[PDB]
């Protein structure tokens, strides 16, 4: 039971449920305690043994490793109307949405470091057979001391497959035009569209499209000064036709992506950590 955890302040809540800061009583390890309401669970899965759990738990177990770029599931509990996930908690930490709110558009060197790290975290998820489906600033945490990003929140995710998805419940303004128009997308190229909306958001300080019509037209306007190489990569990730978008390898070989900072260097220069 959760006499093993001291519950601290609420960190956030939403369609999925609520999350609290917590501390594991035995060793004082910082954790986050996420309560997932059953009736809001968009997908269920089951365990190697074969217990009926949120898909989110299946996905988190598939990606669990010593790789710090994806959040680690430490433990979980079932309750009558909810599950309770116990997750790693970096400290001090700030999500990327709040970081951008506070700091505005990010210098390119900082955006390059963060974007590279996110691409390494997403490639790990895909190599583990997991499609995240809600990559966006609020689902990325920054371990401020170490300059390391972590992808969180597999609540909209699915097992990765090579055929079409026809369901989607992640964030609409990050979803690609083929979802908006046809309600169908493939995993990797929809991931890459969202990576293009994320990199825009980092270098311009806001997302590029609010309305369905803007998504489907796909015309990108730069509202801040951004280098032509960065603009070229963003407009490549946001190719209207799915098969026109780059693969991960093509993104990480892009001229804009070269000479990325190490995370510690990133913390020292940009995060004062
Ligand atoms: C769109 N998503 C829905 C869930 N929402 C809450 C959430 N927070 C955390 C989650 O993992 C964490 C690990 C450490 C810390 Br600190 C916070 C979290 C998570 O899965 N959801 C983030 C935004």
């Amino acid at each position: 039971l959760e006499s093993q955890y001291q519950v601290g302040p609420l960190l956030g809540s939403g369609g999925f449920g609520s999350v609290y800061s917590g501390i594991r009583v035995s060793d004082n390890l910082p954790v986050a305690i996420k309560h997932v309401e059953k009736d809001r669970i968009s997908d269920w899965g089951e365990l190697p043994n074969g217990t009926r759990v949120p898909m989110e738990v299946v996905l988190l177990k598939k990606v669990s490793s010593g790789f710090s770029g994806v959040i680690r599931l430490l433990d979980w509990f079932e309750r009558p109307d909810s599950f309770v996930l116990i997750l790693e908690r970096p400290e001090p930490v700030q999500d990327l949405f709040d970081f951008i709110t506070e700091r505005g558009a990010l210098q390119e060197e900082l955006a390059r470091s963060f974007f590279w790290q996110v691409l390494e975290a997403v490639r790990h998820c895909h190599n583990c057979g997991v499609l995240h489906r809600d990559i966006k600033d609020e689902n990325i945490l920054i371990d401020l001391n170490r300059g390391e990003l972590k992808l969180i929140d597999f609540g909209s995710g699915a097992l990765l497959k090579d055929t079409v998805y026809t369901d989607f419940d992640g964030t609409r303004v990050y979803s690609p035009p083929e979802w908006i128009r046809y309600h169908r997308y493939h995993g990797r190229s929809a991931a890459v569209w969202s990576l293009g909306i994320l990199l825009y958001d980092m270098v311009c300080g806001d997302i590029p499209f609010e309305h369905d019509e803007e998504i489907i037209r796909g015309q990108v306007f730069f509202r801040q000064r951004v280098s032509s190489e960065c603009q070229h990569l963003i407009r490549w990730c946001l190719a209207l036709r799915p098969s026109d978008r780059p693969t991960f390898e093509e993104i990480q070989n892009h001229p804009w992506m070269q000479d990325v900072l190490l995370p510690q260097e990133t913390a020292e220069i940009h995060l004062h950590s």
